[PDB]
């Protein structure tokens, strides 16, 4: 099963991410426009240590791992490449339109946390 953080969600939430890409029941692909989102913001430090984490599980042998509205739907595109997939952001419970593209599920980082 596939999780894919919004940048979002990496810039802010970067221990759920590494619970679950630690956790081994999920492979994490991290989208290309996130990931190129993340060198423009580290700034941000959310995005600094978004970037450096990433690295550092790269460093350690982790396989469970991977890079690849506007947002929203980019992760749509990277997603239907892969299409069990699931989408991680911020801005839970509150655009419309991509959500209903409807083959993926898209929940907000701690709601998809707190379930998990």
């Amino acid at each position: 099963p596939y999780l894919v953080p919004d940048t979002q969600a990496l810039c802010h939430h970067l221990p759920v991410i590494r619970q679950l890409a630690t956790s081994g029941r999920f492979i994490v692909i991290i989208p290309r426009t996130v990931i190129d989102g993340l060198d423009l913001l580290k700034e941000h430090p959310g995005a600094r240590d978004g970037i450096r984490y990433l690295e550092a599980e790269f460093k350690k042998g982790n396989r469970y791992i991977r890079c690849q509205l506007y947002k929203i739907l980019d992760s749509c595109k990277q997603l239907t490449l892969a299409q069990l997939p699931l989408d991680n952001p911020s801005v839970l419970s509150g655009a419309l339109q991509a959500a209903a593209h409807a083959s993926v599920d898209i929940k907000n980082v701690l709601d998809f946390y707190k379930q998990w």
